[PDB]
Protein backbone atom coordinates (compact mmCIF):
# COMPACT_ATOMS: atom_id res chain seq x y z
CA UNK A 1 0.00 0.00 0.00
CA UNK A 2 3.02 2.29 0.52
CA UNK A 3 5.00 1.19 -2.53
CA UNK A 4 5.10 4.77 -3.79
CA UNK A 5 3.95 8.30 -2.97
CA UNK A 6 0.72 8.48 -0.93
CA UNK A 7 -1.70 11.41 -0.21
CA UNK A 8 -2.30 12.59 3.41
CA UNK A 9 -5.19 14.25 5.28
CA UNK A 10 -5.00 15.36 8.92
CA UNK A 11 -7.60 16.98 11.19
CA UNK A 12 -7.14 18.03 14.82
CA UNK A 13 -9.92 19.20 17.17
CA UNK A 14 -8.05 20.96 19.94
CA UNK A 15 -8.80 22.33 23.38
CA UNK A 16 -6.16 23.64 25.78
CA UNK A 17 -7.37 25.26 29.02
CA UNK A 18 -10.68 26.03 27.31
CA UNK A 19 -9.19 27.57 24.17
CA UNK A 20 -10.73 25.58 21.32
CA UNK A 21 -9.00 25.40 17.93
CA UNK A 22 -9.02 23.31 14.74
CA UNK A 23 -6.16 22.44 12.35
CA UNK A 24 -6.26 20.99 8.78
CA UNK A 25 -3.18 19.48 7.09
CA UNK A 26 -2.52 18.30 3.50
CA UNK A 27 0.46 16.72 1.69
CA UNK A 28 2.27 13.48 0.79
CA UNK A 29 4.14 10.51 2.25
CA UNK A 30 6.82 8.21 0.79
CA UNK A 31 7.62 5.27 3.07
CA UNK A 32 10.33 3.91 0.76
CA UNK A 33 12.50 6.89 1.82
CA UNK A 34 10.58 7.82 5.00
CA UNK A 35 9.72 11.36 3.88
CA UNK A 36 6.71 13.42 4.97
CA UNK A 37 5.86 16.77 3.51
CA UNK A 38 2.88 18.73 4.56
CA UNK A 39 1.36 22.13 5.21
CA UNK A 40 -0.91 22.85 8.18
CA UNK A 41 -3.44 25.70 8.32
CA UNK A 42 -5.01 26.70 11.66
CA UNK A 43 -8.53 27.45 10.46
CA UNK A 44 -9.72 29.01 13.74
CA UNK A 45 -7.04 31.75 13.87
CA UNK A 46 -3.89 32.29 15.90
CA UNK A 47 -3.11 29.19 17.96
CA UNK A 48 -3.09 29.41 21.80
CA UNK A 49 -0.03 27.09 21.84
CA UNK A 50 3.25 26.86 19.93
CA UNK A 51 3.09 24.86 16.69
CA UNK A 52 6.05 22.67 17.82
CA UNK A 53 3.93 21.29 20.66
CA UNK A 54 1.53 19.82 18.04
CA UNK A 55 4.12 18.11 15.81
CA UNK A 56 4.01 14.62 17.37
CA UNK A 57 0.23 14.75 17.30
CA UNK A 58 0.03 15.96 13.69
CA UNK A 59 1.65 9.09 10.30
CA UNK A 60 4.41 6.81 11.65
CA UNK A 61 3.32 4.32 8.96
CA UNK A 62 5.56 6.40 6.65
CA UNK A 63 8.72 5.50 8.58
CA UNK A 64 11.29 3.87 6.36
CA UNK A 65 11.73 0.32 7.64
CA UNK A 66 14.79 -1.20 5.97
CA UNK A 67 14.37 -4.57 4.25
CA UNK A 68 16.09 -6.41 7.10
CA UNK A 69 13.51 -4.90 9.55
CA UNK A 70 10.31 -5.17 7.48
CA UNK A 71 8.88 -7.81 9.88
CA UNK A 72 8.77 -5.16 12.67
CA UNK A 73 6.63 -2.58 10.88
CA UNK A 74 3.39 -2.76 12.89
CA UNK A 75 2.14 0.51 11.47
CA UNK A 76 1.88 -0.83 7.91
CA UNK A 77 0.74 -4.29 9.06
CA UNK A 78 -2.50 -2.60 10.27
CA UNK A 79 -3.45 -0.92 6.99
CA UNK A 80 -5.73 -0.35 5.17
CA UNK A 81 -8.04 -1.10 8.16
CA UNK A 82 -5.91 1.29 10.25
CA UNK A 83 -4.87 1.75 13.87
CA UNK A 84 -5.50 4.05 16.86
CA UNK A 85 -2.83 6.26 18.45
CA UNK A 86 -3.56 7.37 22.00
CA UNK A 87 -0.97 9.49 23.79
CA UNK A 88 -0.41 11.15 27.15
CA UNK A 89 2.21 13.97 27.00
CA UNK A 90 3.64 15.49 30.21
CA UNK A 91 5.31 18.92 29.74
CA UNK A 92 7.80 19.18 32.61
CA UNK A 93 6.76 21.90 35.12
CA UNK A 94 3.71 22.70 32.96
CA UNK A 95 0.51 21.06 31.61
CA UNK A 96 -0.55 17.79 30.02
CA UNK A 97 -1.90 16.85 26.59
CA UNK A 98 -4.10 13.77 26.10
CA UNK A 99 -4.77 12.74 22.52
CA UNK A 100 -6.77 10.10 20.67
CA UNK A 101 -6.31 9.61 16.93
CA UNK A 102 -7.36 7.29 14.10
CA UNK A 103 -5.02 6.54 11.22
CA UNK A 104 -6.93 4.87 8.37
CA UNK A 105 -6.81 4.63 4.61
CA UNK A 106 -9.83 6.23 2.92
CA UNK A 107 -9.84 5.77 -0.85
CA UNK A 108 -6.11 5.87 -1.63
CA UNK A 109 -5.30 8.81 0.75
CA UNK A 110 -4.12 8.09 4.32
CA UNK A 111 -6.02 10.02 6.97
CA UNK A 112 -5.23 11.03 10.57
CA UNK A 113 -8.15 12.28 12.68
CA UNK A 114 -7.20 13.55 16.12
CA UNK A 115 -8.91 14.74 19.29
CA UNK A 116 -6.74 16.66 21.79
CA UNK A 117 -7.35 17.99 25.33
CA UNK A 118 -4.91 20.10 27.38
CA UNK A 119 -5.05 20.88 31.10
CA UNK A 120 -3.06 22.50 33.95
CA UNK A 121 -0.98 24.76 31.70
CA UNK A 122 0.72 27.68 33.44
CA UNK A 123 -0.28 31.01 31.94
CA UNK A 124 3.04 32.65 31.04
CA UNK A 125 4.82 29.31 31.15
CA UNK A 126 6.67 28.26 28.01
CA UNK A 127 3.57 26.97 26.19
CA UNK A 128 0.86 29.60 26.83
CA UNK A 129 3.55 32.29 26.93
CA UNK A 130 4.59 31.39 23.32
CA UNK A 131 8.27 31.19 24.29
CA UNK A 132 9.42 28.27 22.09
CA UNK A 133 11.64 28.60 19.01
CA UNK A 134 10.14 27.62 15.61
CA UNK A 135 12.31 24.48 15.60
CA UNK A 136 12.16 20.79 16.01
CA UNK A 137 14.89 18.59 17.41
CA UNK A 138 15.70 15.06 16.32
CA UNK A 139 14.74 12.20 18.60
CA UNK A 140 14.54 8.45 18.99
CA UNK A 141 11.10 6.84 19.40
CA UNK A 142 11.53 3.57 21.29
CA UNK A 143 9.01 0.89 20.34
CA UNK A 144 8.04 -2.32 22.16
CA UNK A 145 5.33 -4.88 21.42
CA UNK A 146 2.06 -5.12 23.34
CA UNK A 147 0.94 -8.79 23.21
CA UNK A 148 -2.05 -8.04 25.44
CA UNK A 149 -3.74 -5.46 23.17
CA UNK A 150 -2.24 -6.92 19.99
CA UNK A 151 -0.28 -3.77 19.14
CA UNK A 152 2.63 -1.64 20.37
CA UNK A 153 3.72 0.93 22.92
CA UNK A 154 6.24 3.73 22.61
CA UNK A 155 8.18 6.20 24.76
CA UNK A 156 10.26 9.26 24.01
CA UNK A 157 11.01 12.73 25.32
CA UNK A 158 10.74 15.70 22.96
CA UNK A 159 13.13 18.56 23.60
CA UNK A 160 11.63 21.94 22.67
CA UNK A 161 14.16 24.77 22.28
CA UNK A 162 13.08 27.81 24.31
CA UNK A 163 13.81 31.40 23.23
CA UNK A 164 15.93 32.00 26.33
CA UNK A 165 18.57 29.36 25.70
CA UNK A 166 16.79 26.79 27.83
CA UNK A 167 15.06 23.63 26.74
CA UNK A 168 11.56 22.40 27.45
CA UNK A 169 10.92 18.68 27.87
CA UNK A 170 7.72 16.84 26.91
CA UNK A 171 7.49 13.20 28.01
CA UNK A 172 5.45 10.92 25.68
CA UNK A 173 3.45 7.75 26.45
CA UNK A 174 1.88 6.04 23.44
CA UNK A 175 -0.38 3.05 22.63
CA UNK A 176 -1.33 1.86 19.14
CA UNK A 177 -4.05 -0.76 18.57
CA UNK A 178 -5.30 -2.14 15.23
CA UNK A 179 -8.80 -1.22 14.07
CA UNK A 180 -9.27 -4.48 12.06
CA UNK A 181 -8.08 -8.08 12.42
CA UNK A 182 -5.08 -9.59 10.58
CA UNK A 183 3.05 -7.69 13.11
CA UNK A 184 4.22 -7.34 16.72
CA UNK A 185 7.83 -6.21 16.78
CA UNK A 186 11.02 -6.80 18.71
CA UNK A 187 12.29 -3.73 20.53
CA UNK A 188 13.67 -1.05 18.22
CA UNK A 189 13.52 2.71 17.66
CA UNK A 190 12.64 5.31 15.02
CA UNK A 191 15.17 8.14 14.60
CA UNK A 192 13.63 11.42 13.49
CA UNK A 193 14.55 14.71 11.80
CA UNK A 194 12.19 17.61 11.15
CA UNK A 195 12.30 21.11 9.57
CA UNK A 196 9.66 23.81 10.13
CA UNK A 197 9.14 26.66 7.65
CA UNK A 198 6.48 29.12 6.47
CA UNK A 199 4.86 29.90 3.11
CA UNK A 200 5.00 33.63 2.42
CA UNK A 201 1.92 33.55 0.12
CA UNK A 202 -0.20 32.37 3.09
CA UNK A 203 -2.13 34.95 5.13
CA UNK A 204 -3.46 32.46 7.66
CA UNK A 205 -1.58 31.12 10.68
CA UNK A 206 -0.01 27.90 9.40
CA UNK A 207 3.03 25.56 9.42
CA UNK A 208 5.01 23.90 6.62
CA UNK A 209 6.77 20.73 7.76
CA UNK A 210 9.34 18.39 6.25
CA UNK A 211 10.32 15.22 8.04
CA UNK A 212 12.54 12.17 7.55
CA UNK A 213 12.21 9.09 9.79
CA UNK A 214 13.97 5.72 9.72
CA UNK A 215 13.74 2.60 11.85
CA UNK A 216 16.78 1.07 13.56
CA UNK A 217 18.00 -0.70 16.72
CA UNK A 218 18.39 -4.23 15.33
CA UNK A 219 21.56 -5.47 13.66
CA UNK B 1 -17.73 -18.96 23.70
CA UNK B 2 -19.91 -21.72 25.17
CA UNK B 3 -18.40 -21.20 28.68
CA UNK B 4 -20.13 -17.83 29.03
CA UNK B 5 -23.55 -19.50 29.25
CA UNK B 6 -22.70 -22.24 31.79
CA UNK B 7 -25.39 -20.92 34.15
CA UNK B 8 -28.11 -18.29 34.47
CA UNK B 9 -27.32 -15.03 32.62
CA UNK B 10 -28.90 -11.51 32.86
CA UNK B 11 -30.61 -9.98 29.78
CA UNK B 12 -31.12 -6.42 28.51
CA UNK B 13 -33.12 -5.57 25.37
CA UNK B 14 -33.84 -2.23 23.74
CA UNK B 15 -35.90 -1.61 20.61
CA UNK B 16 -36.20 1.66 18.71
CA UNK B 17 -39.30 1.21 16.64
CA UNK B 18 -41.07 2.91 13.79
CA UNK B 19 -44.08 1.57 11.92
CA UNK B 20 -45.73 3.85 9.33
CA UNK B 21 -44.28 6.89 11.15
CA UNK B 22 -45.44 5.84 14.62
CA UNK B 23 -42.26 5.85 16.73
CA UNK B 24 -42.04 3.78 19.92
CA UNK B 25 -39.42 2.39 22.32
CA UNK B 26 -39.42 -0.88 24.31
CA UNK B 27 -37.24 -2.00 27.23
CA UNK B 28 -36.96 -5.61 28.37
CA UNK B 29 -35.35 -7.28 31.40
CA UNK B 30 -34.91 -10.86 32.64
CA UNK B 31 -32.77 -14.00 32.51
CA UNK B 32 -31.52 -16.74 30.19
CA UNK B 33 -30.40 -20.31 30.84
CA UNK B 34 -28.88 -21.93 27.74
CA UNK B 35 -28.32 -25.27 29.48
CA UNK B 36 -32.13 -25.76 29.38
CA UNK B 37 -32.90 -23.17 26.67
CA UNK B 38 -35.22 -21.08 28.83
CA UNK B 39 -35.96 -17.38 28.69
CA UNK B 40 -38.22 -15.45 31.00
CA UNK B 41 -38.57 -11.74 30.32
CA UNK B 42 -40.84 -8.73 30.90
CA UNK B 43 -41.15 -5.96 28.34
CA UNK B 44 -42.38 -2.43 29.12
CA UNK B 45 -43.35 -0.08 26.26
CA UNK B 46 -41.97 3.17 27.67
CA UNK B 47 -43.57 5.43 25.03
CA UNK B 48 -47.19 4.32 25.69
CA UNK B 49 -49.70 2.07 23.95
CA UNK B 50 -48.02 0.29 21.02
CA UNK B 51 -49.26 0.91 17.45
CA UNK B 52 -48.79 -2.83 16.70
CA UNK B 53 -49.61 -6.14 18.45
CA UNK B 54 -46.95 -7.35 20.89
CA UNK B 55 -46.79 -10.77 19.17
CA UNK B 56 -45.43 -9.06 16.01
CA UNK B 57 -42.36 -7.99 18.05
CA UNK B 58 -41.50 -11.32 19.69
CA UNK B 59 -38.92 -12.59 17.16
CA UNK B 60 -37.30 -9.15 17.15
CA UNK B 61 -37.03 -8.95 20.94
CA UNK B 62 -31.41 -13.77 21.78
CA UNK B 63 -30.85 -17.07 19.96
CA UNK B 64 -27.58 -17.64 21.84
CA UNK B 65 -29.76 -19.08 24.64
CA UNK B 66 -30.95 -22.01 22.51
CA UNK B 67 -30.13 -25.35 24.08
CA UNK B 68 -27.66 -27.05 21.75
CA UNK B 69 -27.30 -30.68 22.83
CA UNK B 70 -23.78 -31.99 23.46
CA UNK B 71 -23.72 -33.88 20.15
CA UNK B 72 -24.50 -30.59 18.32
CA UNK B 73 -22.30 -28.15 20.29
CA UNK B 74 -20.01 -27.64 17.27
CA UNK B 75 -22.95 -26.04 15.34
CA UNK B 76 -23.75 -23.28 17.86
CA UNK B 77 -22.63 -20.18 15.93
CA UNK B 78 -24.47 -17.86 18.31
CA UNK B 79 -22.25 -18.75 21.29
CA UNK B 80 -19.21 -19.09 18.98
CA UNK B 81 -19.39 -15.28 18.52
CA UNK B 82 -19.51 -14.19 22.20
CA UNK B 83 -18.47 -12.18 24.15
CA UNK B 84 -17.57 -10.02 21.09
CA UNK B 85 -21.13 -10.56 19.81
CA UNK B 86 -22.96 -10.74 16.48
CA UNK B 87 -25.43 -8.75 14.36
CA UNK B 88 -28.89 -9.91 13.47
CA UNK B 89 -30.53 -8.30 10.47
CA UNK B 90 -33.99 -9.44 9.38
CA UNK B 91 -36.56 -8.73 6.70
CA UNK B 92 -40.12 -9.84 7.73
CA UNK B 93 -42.94 -9.94 5.13
CA UNK B 94 -46.46 -10.01 6.63
CA UNK B 95 -48.58 -11.66 3.94
CA UNK B 96 -51.05 -9.15 2.38
CA UNK B 97 -49.80 -6.43 4.77
CA UNK B 98 -46.58 -4.52 5.59
CA UNK B 99 -42.90 -5.24 6.07
CA UNK B 100 -40.54 -4.99 9.05
CA UNK B 101 -36.79 -4.45 8.57
CA UNK B 102 -34.66 -4.84 11.67
CA UNK B 103 -31.03 -4.47 12.63
CA UNK B 104 -29.80 -5.63 16.02
CA UNK B 105 -26.58 -6.11 17.98
CA UNK B 106 -26.25 -8.94 20.46
CA UNK B 107 -23.20 -8.39 22.69
CA UNK B 108 -22.02 -9.11 26.19
CA UNK B 109 -21.46 -6.02 28.36
CA UNK B 110 -19.77 -7.01 31.57
CA UNK B 111 -21.77 -10.08 32.49
CA UNK B 112 -25.24 -9.16 31.13
CA UNK B 113 -26.11 -10.03 27.50
CA UNK B 114 -27.56 -7.12 25.59
CA UNK B 115 -29.75 -6.87 22.47
CA UNK B 116 -30.02 -3.41 20.89
CA UNK B 117 -32.48 -3.22 18.01
CA UNK B 118 -33.59 -0.75 15.37
CA UNK B 119 -36.89 -1.52 13.60
CA UNK B 120 -38.64 0.11 10.65
CA UNK B 121 -42.10 -0.79 9.33
CA UNK B 122 -43.74 0.26 6.05
CA UNK B 123 -46.80 -0.37 3.86
CA UNK B 124 -49.05 -1.58 6.69
CA UNK B 125 -52.77 -1.56 5.97
CA UNK B 126 -54.71 0.55 8.47
CA UNK B 127 -57.38 -1.85 9.76
CA UNK B 128 -55.41 -4.86 8.57
CA UNK B 129 -54.51 -7.46 11.17
CA UNK B 130 -51.50 -5.56 12.54
CA UNK B 131 -52.65 -1.92 12.81
CA UNK B 132 -56.18 -3.13 13.52
CA UNK B 133 -54.91 -5.02 16.64
CA UNK B 134 -56.71 -8.20 15.61
CA UNK B 135 -54.17 -10.82 16.74
CA UNK B 136 -54.64 -13.13 19.71
CA UNK B 137 -52.20 -12.74 22.61
CA UNK B 138 -50.52 -16.00 21.63
CA UNK B 139 -47.44 -17.42 20.10
CA UNK B 140 -47.19 -20.57 18.06
CA UNK B 141 -44.32 -23.03 17.99
CA UNK B 142 -42.04 -23.03 14.94
CA UNK B 143 -38.86 -24.40 13.44
CA UNK B 144 -36.04 -21.96 12.60
CA UNK B 145 -33.96 -23.46 9.77
CA UNK B 146 -30.26 -22.50 9.88
CA UNK B 147 -27.57 -22.74 7.21
CA UNK B 148 -23.97 -21.54 7.16
CA UNK B 149 -22.78 -18.46 5.27
CA UNK B 150 -19.13 -19.06 4.28
CA UNK B 151 -19.01 -15.77 2.39
CA UNK B 152 -19.83 -13.46 5.34
CA UNK B 153 -18.43 -15.87 7.94
CA UNK B 154 -21.77 -16.40 9.71
CA UNK B 155 -25.23 -17.90 9.17
CA UNK B 156 -28.58 -17.39 7.50
CA UNK B 157 -32.04 -18.49 8.61
CA UNK B 158 -35.61 -18.78 7.37
CA UNK B 159 -38.98 -19.49 8.97
CA UNK B 160 -42.62 -18.45 8.80
CA UNK B 161 -44.38 -17.29 11.96
CA UNK B 162 -48.07 -18.09 12.21
CA UNK B 163 -49.99 -15.44 14.16
CA UNK B 164 -53.43 -16.50 15.39
CA UNK B 165 -56.05 -13.92 14.43
CA UNK B 166 -59.14 -13.20 16.57
CA UNK B 167 -61.56 -14.34 13.81
CA UNK B 168 -60.01 -17.85 13.69
CA UNK B 169 -57.70 -17.10 10.73
CA UNK B 170 -53.93 -17.30 10.76
CA UNK B 171 -51.64 -14.43 9.79
CA UNK B 172 -48.31 -15.40 8.22
CA UNK B 173 -45.03 -13.50 8.61
CA UNK B 174 -42.12 -14.68 6.42
CA UNK B 175 -38.65 -14.21 7.99
CA UNK B 176 -35.28 -13.73 6.26
CA UNK B 177 -32.27 -13.51 8.60
CA UNK B 178 -28.49 -12.90 8.52
CA UNK B 179 -26.10 -13.06 11.48
CA UNK B 180 -22.47 -11.89 11.22
CA UNK B 181 -19.83 -11.83 13.99
CA UNK B 182 -18.71 -8.51 15.44
CA UNK B 183 -15.22 -9.82 16.37
CA UNK B 184 -12.57 -12.06 14.82
CA UNK B 185 -12.49 -15.61 16.20
CA UNK B 186 -18.31 -21.93 14.22
CA UNK B 187 -20.11 -22.29 10.89
CA UNK B 188 -22.74 -25.02 11.12
CA UNK B 189 -24.19 -27.83 9.05
CA UNK B 190 -27.86 -27.38 8.24
CA UNK B 191 -30.16 -27.81 11.25
CA UNK B 192 -33.16 -26.15 12.93
CA UNK B 193 -34.27 -24.63 16.26
CA UNK B 194 -37.72 -25.72 17.51
CA UNK B 195 -39.50 -23.08 19.59
CA UNK B 196 -42.25 -22.74 22.22
CA UNK B 197 -43.45 -19.49 23.76
CA UNK B 198 -46.07 -18.30 26.29
CA UNK B 199 -47.31 -14.72 26.62
CA UNK B 200 -48.83 -13.40 29.88
CA UNK B 201 -49.39 -10.12 31.75
CA UNK B 202 -48.40 -8.81 35.18
CA UNK B 203 -51.23 -7.46 37.23
CA UNK B 204 -50.04 -4.38 39.15
CA UNK B 205 -48.26 -3.21 35.97
CA UNK B 206 -50.24 -0.20 34.79
CA UNK B 207 -48.14 0.36 31.64
CA UNK B 208 -48.62 -1.49 28.35
CA UNK B 209 -46.21 -4.43 28.62
CA UNK B 210 -45.60 -8.14 27.90
CA UNK B 211 -44.33 -11.03 30.03
CA UNK B 212 -42.76 -13.82 27.99
CA UNK B 213 -41.53 -17.31 28.68
CA UNK B 214 -39.76 -19.31 26.00
CA UNK B 215 -38.06 -22.68 25.47
CA UNK B 216 -35.90 -23.39 22.40
CA UNK B 217 -33.82 -26.43 21.41
CA UNK B 218 -31.63 -27.25 18.42
CA UNK B 219 -32.14 -30.35 16.28
CA UNK B 220 -32.00 -31.71 12.71
CA UNK B 221 -28.81 -33.81 12.97
CA UNK B 222 -28.67 -37.38 14.29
Amino acid sequence: LFTGVVPILIELDGDVNGHKFFVRGEGEGDATIGKLSLKFIATTGKLPVPWPTLVTTLVQAFSRYPDHMKRHDFFKSAMPEGYVQERTIYFKDDGTYKTRAEVKFEGDTLVNRIELKGIDFKEDGNILGHKLEYNFNSHKVYITADKQNNGIKANFTIRHNVEDGSVQLADHYQQNTPIGCGDLPDDHYLSTQTILSKDLNEKRDHMVLLEYVTAAGIT
